[PDB]
DNA sequence: AAGACGTGGAC
DNA sequence: GTCCAGTCT
């Protein structure tokens, strides 16, 4: 019982005059729709667009990603966040160079089966690269559709996006659905806020029930997130007398998997704990400072301690042993930058 | 299902 | 402080 041409003939020309000429939108190659859409995940299009321009200089093709080194394509997600993101990626086009040639699938089955391809990205990168009329629900879009559709459920259930995905199917303009699916999450993006919607200057105020209602500020509905763990870490920047200075290569798996950090350890005695860990020779002095650090899930509590390096043996992985001339090359955390950047403070 | 998984911007 | 900008497991 809905006006769906009324509503997606005032939506799609909405859009024409409205789309913002963002770099990814210079055409519809799936490599470069795909890198954008994987960077937009859980990410301000405002904090993308220069690592989406840097990104794609240095890997300006599907082949030239996968072709590429592992620590090189971390070094371009630096300071993006949700590592496993690009690891997912470099893997996917890796796959997708190899099984199907370099052509970015376009059977939603075959693009789905690909690391860090889920419903939304399936929906997206294929509805505007190739035009497969797949829904593209993102946190945005739930967040239109349900105030279109005055819909309560929790949208962090997985199943309630499933249910907003079989809107789409039906109120979708099956005509041009790339653009119908990008009209949705411009329309999230510029018009249906978060908070205070601008629900006059929307194009579709009439089709929705709950500007009809005056509700669509108390709208999507979803559960507070659960409160974050705490969890103090003790740092250790070492340098010997040449000036270089001790880093290692965290594990692939779990927390900022695959980037290099100053040493550390979960010290729930730091200065004691930290010297423990490195024996597996070198001492350390008092701290030099503490700062926290929020990841989505739990909050480091850091401190930094300054110590000099006596070499008695080779630096063996994971550790490895980088002139501070060099340091600028790894990829390191946020919170581990910050450490640096403390250090060398103090230094002066 | 719900926790793991980064970082920054606007309230 | 809160909320927001998906996928794997
Ligand atoms: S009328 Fe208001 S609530 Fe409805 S889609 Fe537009 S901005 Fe969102
Ligand atoms: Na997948």
């Amino acid at each position: 019982r809905f006006p769906a041409r009324e509503f997606q003939r005032d939506l799609l020309d909405w859009f024409a005059r409205e789309r913002r000429d963002l770099p990814w939108r210079k055409d519809r190659d799936p490599y470069k729709v795909w890198v954008s859409e994987v960077m937009l995940q859980q990410t301000r299009v405002e904090t993308v667009i220069p690592y989406f321009e840097q990104f794609i200089d240095r890997f300006p093709t599907l082949e030239a990603l996968a072709d590429a080194d592992e620590d090189e394509v971390l070094k371009a997600w630096e300071g993006l966040g949700y590592y496993s993101r690009v690891r997912n990626l470099h893997a996917a086009v890796k796959e997708v160079k190899t099984r199907y040639g370099g052509k970015v699938p376009d059977d939603p089955d075959e693009f789905s089966r690909l690391k860090g391809v889920g419903p939304y990205t399936v929906g997206a990168v294929l509805s505007l690269a190739y035009g497969v009329p797949e829904p593209a629900v993102d946190g945005s879009v739930m967040r239109v559709l349900s105030r279109l559709f005055l819909v309560t459920d929790d949208i962090a259930k997985p199943s309630t996006r499933k249910r907003f995905e079989q809107i789409v199917r039906e109120i979708m303009a099956y005509e041009n659905p790339g653009a119908f699916n990008e009209a949705l999450i411009e329309l999230g993006a510029l018009v249906c806020t978060p908070r205070r919607p601008s629900c006059l200057l929307c194009p579709v105020q009439a089709y929705c029930q709950a500007f009809a209602e005056g509700v669509a500020e108390e709208l999507p509905v979803k559960m507070k997130k659960t409160a974050v763990k705490q969890v103090p870490l003790a740092v250790a920047v070492l340098a010997d007398d040449e000036g270089r200075v001790l880093i290692r290569k965290r594990d692939s798996t779990g927390l900022l998997a695959n980037l290099w950090e100053f040493p550390s350890c979960e010290t729930d005695d730091g200065k004691e704990k930290l010297e423990q860990m490195v024996g597996e020779q070198v001492e350390l002095t008092e701290p030099i400072v503490s700062f926290e650090h929020a990841f989505s899930h739990l909050v480091w509590q850091l401190t930094v301690f300054p110590g000099r390096l006596v070499h008695g043996g080779p630096v063996e992985e994971p550790y490895r042993l980088a002139p501070e001339d060099e340091l600028k090359a790894y990829a390191f955390p946020v919170s581990h930058q910050r450490v640096w950047r403390e250090y060398k403070e103090w230094a002066s």
